[PDB]
């Protein structure tokens, strides 16, 4: 395609996929699946924007911190709580409340599963209320000590006793690869919670706080008849919703395992389906809408989810929250992990190499992670692993110390032996000082390394120096 410029490109995203070879085309299509650039994300933002502009198609891989990283969940929202000892001819619509030291902040939770004998096997408590209150007297989310939670006064049944922990912060959950895909959307851990809070298995489909935008609205072949009036409830904040089902379907659920999902992000219905609990089962168009399979396939942009202890029945609306994409701490080796997803030859076709995207980075990962990128054309022969200086070292003095610095770096010398660059490949182009762009989205003047830049610059002349585009100021010029 000129000799096929495929570019590659591994770096820190506010948006996964997370360790996915997604290919990218336009810079509004970056945005919309890595988007804008966070004050830790910005230079890999850049590096793939600016380089689209000499661009056709750009294979990247957002790492993420496995660690720490967090898809939004209908989970991080609930309460901790165990029934420490069930009671005995209690009943379902039993009403609950928390109260912070003897008075009155939630009055609508809800015994919500008995079984013969009364014995309390599971409750619904709302937090919009306790939350707010507890933000509001620094008891957030700590909560416990003045936290205290009794029955209806009262139900018919006595004997219960529910104790009350920390407002559950950590989503529970988070996609990768698809290779786990929904392995992880199976996980004992996880799927514990979608019982205990009564709740479907659907999370945001990439870790990020992006991801707490979503909404997504649940109905069942039951209350979608009822769908205008049907009074969906809202999870696990509280209080409740007419149903939307029935006026935005035209096909409504047809089998009784068969629910209407309409997601939202910013009052915008950005999804629109109708899916079945049950294998097999399909739409008029014989496509399977089994939900496993459904989303096992790319079947959507924004979510994902799973019909594993999916409430039979459930009509509610699902607040995504706790969602936690942290580039905050991803360790340099996080980077180098990702990276790796391009090395042989056997698996992706990548021409160039962008890796001076890490310029920026802990001094030590400017160099550490670059040199590794080289050792991976290195040991494949088919690329151009194109790599630029780090920030320190050319941008802020003057051209004097400048080049000192840099030609330490390339040796071991000075400052510079430790973190060195000190490698010779015929694969390995430098690059050779840093440039100042500026950021249409945080509308700010900016450092970017200029490696992102000469590759694509090379995906045009010949095939895979002529000057650059929206550089408006250089380290050093030139001369």
């Amino acid at each position: 395609n000129n000799s096929t410029g495929t570019a590659a490109l591994a770096g820190k995203f506010q948006w996964g996929p997370a360790f996915q070879i997604k290919q990218v085309t336009n810079e509004v299509d970056l945005v919309n699946t890595f988007g804008q650039p966070t004050a830790e994300t910005a230079d890999y933002f850049m590096s793939a924007m600016n380089f689209l502009q000499y661009g056709n198609d750009l294979r990247v891989v957002r790492a993420v911190d496995r660690d720490t990283a967090k898809n939004s969940s209908p989970i991080a929202g609930n309460i901790e709580y165990t029934i420490s000892t069930p009671g005995s001819n209690y009943a379902v619509g039993d009403k609950i409340t928390v109260k912070y030291v003897s008075d009155d902040i939630e009055t609508e939770g809800k015994i919500t599963e008995v079984d013969a004998d009364g014995k309390i096997k599971k409750i619904n408590i709302p937090t919009a209320k306790i939350i707010a209150k507890a933000k509001e007297v620094g008891e957030y989310p700590t909560l416990g000590s003045n936290w205290t939670a009794e029955i209806s006064s009262s139900s018919s049944g006595l004997a219960a006793v529910i104790t009350l922990g920390k407002i559950i912060t950590d989503s529970g959950i988070l996609l990768a690869e698809i290779e786990n895909a929904e392995a992880a959307m199976t996980a004992v851990d996880f799927q514990a919670n979608l019982k205990k809070y009564g709740i479907p298995g659907v999370v945001a489909l990439y870790p990020g706080e992006l991801g707490d935008k979503i909404e997504i609205e649940i109905v069942s072949k039951a209350d979608y008849a009822k769908g205008a009036s049907a009074l969906l409830p809202i999870y696990p904040g509280g209080g409740t919703r007419a149903s939307t089902a029935k006026a935005v379907f035209g096909y409504g659920p047809q089998t009784d395992s068969q629910y209407a999902i309409i997601v939202r992000r910013n009052d915008a219905i950005v999804q629109s389906v109708v899916l079945s609990t049950k294998r097999g089962g399909k739409d008029i168009y014989d496509s399977n809408i089994y939900i496993d399979d459904f989303f096992a396939k790319g079947g959507s942009e924004y979510i994902f989810a799973t019909a594993q202890n999916w409430p039979e029945g459930f009509s509610g609306i699902l607040t995504l929250s706790g969602g936690l994409s942290s580039n905050a701490e991803v360790t340099a080796g996080d980077l180098m992990e990702a990276w790796d997803f391009f090395a042989d030859r056997e698996s992706v076709d990548v021409q160039l190499f962008i890796a001076g995207s890490c310029a920026g980075e802990s001094l030590e990962t400017a160099s550490t992670v670059q040199k590794h990128v080289v050792s991976i054309g290195d040991v494949r022969q088919d690329c151009l692993v194109l790599c630029s200086p780090p920030r320190e070292t050319v941008v802020g003095i003057p051209v004097t110390r400048a080049v000192d610095n840099l030609v330490n770096w390339r040796t071991a010398a000075g400052s510079y032996t430790d973190n060195n660059f000190n490698i010779s490949s015929t694969y390995a182009a430098i690059d050779g000082n840093y440039k100042y762009q500026y950021d249409k989205y945080n509308d700010v003047n900016r450092w970017v390394p200029l490696a992102a830049d000469i590759a694509g610059l090379c995906a045009r002349t010949d095939n895979v120096r002529g000057q650059i585009l929206n550089v408006i100021k250089l380290a050093i010029e030139t001369p």
